[PDB]
């Protein structure tokens, strides 16, 4: 049966063919390709347990696919319209909507950003590269922010097309203001780690029911 | 400290519901079993669930059901639950779902309602009795399946309900999962086709082009 690791099986004897190493925080040293060192805490490892960094490709493989060049000056392509899933029309399936007081969102990247998930929404819901897993600050391991909306604001909500090797179908909200702005004008607050370590705190509080 | 119930509902967590059956929380079948999955992936996708959110059983049927009383029933959201946009519309589009992908469901194949395989369980705004076993070939009422022809399926983001935040993608289908599995559009995987990581990646979605 297959076992989970690293590379796929068929890459050895030698996984990194092809790929220029540089620095070996990341896999076969190159910062495109992600971590070696991966989350071993809640809800992170539960947001990676279904992660195949590169699906059945080996690095040079996933990198000619996904990026404009194996060598070190190659970079990610990224989907048309956003990311947003396409419609039979090749259409982007969203609608502008207005996220609710208390609702808890999450994000892979800095906060000049504009995309975020829902709370939990796992790594491969998002298709994103392995690269926004790479830590930037030491405050924030993997990049991983998480916050909740503190005034209502509205964002362009919708699917997530399949990308990087992974099938998406997330949701994600694409901000008008980056995440910085949002936070300084009171719409989010950041939470730390504490107010989310608890089942109950991924719970939804803050829609009212029917009548 | 995670538990069943919050802990403000002691020493009477399932005051006011009627026990019928102890195989259920509180031996309401409404609030889904007892004994939850430990085997990957539903352990996965149950581990960030909160059954009742911070509400008490009794309120927690008051607010998303009829009745507390056994003959209340679940109101569900409306537009089929689709999140609804600033003017009230549900956000969807028709959408060509690609052969070799992977979708899962709670519920009887002359149902129509599926998401991507490994969703969590609170993005799918499920109430608990969907995770009742009615067959016990397949425990928790769990189906996974993979497309095996292209089809076009109503495809949007999932409204909060149940106390749970949504927001996972649900697929709507014209053909109930029984027909579209006769006609060969869907086929039916067994656990051990979605055991290891490479199978919820995606080989099928073609790179761009360059
Ligand atoms: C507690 O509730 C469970 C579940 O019952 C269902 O849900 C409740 C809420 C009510 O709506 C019921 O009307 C529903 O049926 C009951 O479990 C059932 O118990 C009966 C009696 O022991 C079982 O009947 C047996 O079934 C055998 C075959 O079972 C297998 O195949 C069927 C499909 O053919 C499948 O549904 C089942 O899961 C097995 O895979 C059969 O050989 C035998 O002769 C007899 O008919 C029935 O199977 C049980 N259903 C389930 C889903 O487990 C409990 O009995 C009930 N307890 C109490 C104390 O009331
Ligand atoms: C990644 O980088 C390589 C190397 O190019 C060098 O680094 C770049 C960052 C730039 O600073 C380049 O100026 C620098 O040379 C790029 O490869 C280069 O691509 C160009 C265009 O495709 C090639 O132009 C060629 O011209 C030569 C003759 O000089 C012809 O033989 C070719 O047929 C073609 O006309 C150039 O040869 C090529 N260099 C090498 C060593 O292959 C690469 O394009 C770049 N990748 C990306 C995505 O930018
Ligand atoms: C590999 O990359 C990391 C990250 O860019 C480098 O780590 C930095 O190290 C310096 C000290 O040398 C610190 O001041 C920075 O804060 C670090 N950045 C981080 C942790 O994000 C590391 O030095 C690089 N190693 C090699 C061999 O190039
Ligand atoms: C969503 O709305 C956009 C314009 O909205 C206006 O400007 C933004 C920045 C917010 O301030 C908003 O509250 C304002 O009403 C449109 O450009 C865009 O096309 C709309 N998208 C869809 C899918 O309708
Ligand atoms: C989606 O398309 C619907 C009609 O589509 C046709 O009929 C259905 C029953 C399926 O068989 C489909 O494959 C066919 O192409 C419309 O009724 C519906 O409004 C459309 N939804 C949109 C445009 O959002
Ligand atoms: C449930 O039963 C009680 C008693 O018969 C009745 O008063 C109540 O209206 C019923 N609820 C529903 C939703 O029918």
């Amino acid at each position: 049966h297959t076992e989970d690791s690293l590379f796929p099986a068929r890459c050895w004897p030698d996984p990194c063919a092809g790929i220029t190493f540089q620095n070996d925080t990341y896999v076969c040293g190159d910062p495109r390709l992600g971590p070696v060192v991966l989350p071993q805490k809640f809800p992170l490892n539960n947001e990676l347990r279904t992660y195949a960094r590169f699906g059945a490709l080996c690095p040079a493989e996933f990198l000619d696919k996904w990026a404009t060049d194996v060598a070190p000056n190659g970079t990610y392509i990224y989907p048309p319209a956003n990311g947003f899933a396409l419609d039979t029309e090749e259409q982007p399936i969203l609608g502008n909507a207005t996220l609710p007081v208390g609702m808890k969102l999450d994000r892979f990247g800095s906060e000049y950003g504009t995309f975020l998930a829902p709370l939990g929404a796992p790594y491969i819901e998002r298709s994103l590269p392995p690269s926004n897993l790479n830590t930037f600050d030491g405050m924030y391991p993997y990049n991983y922010h998480v916050y909740q909306v503190t005034k209502e604001f509205v964002v362009g909500l919708g699917p997530i097309a399949p990308w990087f090797e992974q099938p998406g179908m997330g949701t994600q909200f694409v901000t008008y203001t980056n995440v910085l702005g949002l936070i300084d004008d009171g719409y989010l607050r950041r939470l730390d780690e504490s107010e989310y370590a608890a089942k109950v705190e991924y719970s939804n509080p803050y829609t009212p029911g029917p009548n």
